[PDB]
């Protein structure tokens, strides 16, 4: 079976917003923010609570923008990861316990210290396209299997 996580991603025209994750799973490693989703709502509302929860950011509109299936060799739970973004944020965002949140511009993604998929599927990201991706990992480093397509519907 699946487990449904989140992802966020605030991109701006020149920036992006990014956390460094403080502690638990993905730990040292920039990301978005997000997270599992609890029982009694839906994901775009657990998009909302770990935003909130890890930056005190608020948003108007999240936009469906990707899908991406892992699986972790050894694991029974494939993680499916619904990817959001927005422009417009409110609020300033803060540190959490989580999550220490810095913007970049588009140029310096630190990708060396972010998810290995997230080189192959940030590009869709910035180029506004929608798409539906698949990592095998093993461990937290080494990507075996993948696949990546861009979508028309979310
Ligand atoms: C491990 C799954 C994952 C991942 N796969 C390697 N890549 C990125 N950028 N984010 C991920 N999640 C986002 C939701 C919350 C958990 C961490």
């Amino acid at each position: 079976a699946s487990r449904l996580y989140t992802l966020v991603l605030v991109l701006q025209p020149q920036r992006v917003l990014l956390g460094m994750k403080k502690r638990g799973f993905g730990a040292g490693r920039w990301n978005g923010f997000g997270g599992k989703v609890q029982e009694g709502e839906t994901i775009e509302d657990g998009a909302r609570r770990e935003l909130q929860e890890e930056s005190g950011l608020t948003v108007d509109a999240l936009h469906k923008v990707g899908q991406i299936v892992f699986e972790f060799v050894g694991e029974p739970e494939l993680m499916d990861v619904h990817v959001f973004c927005t422009d417009s944020i409110q609020g300033t965002p803060v540190e959490s316990d989580e999550m220490r949140p810095c913007w970049f511009q588009l140029d310096q993604i630190p990708f060396k210290d972010m998810w290995p998929d997230d080189s192959y599927w940030f590009p869709l990201l910035l180029q506004k396209k929608k798409f539906h991706g698949y990592f095998k990992f093993q461990g937290q480093d080494t990507i075996l299997d993948y696949t990546l397509r861009e979508v028309d519907t979310v």
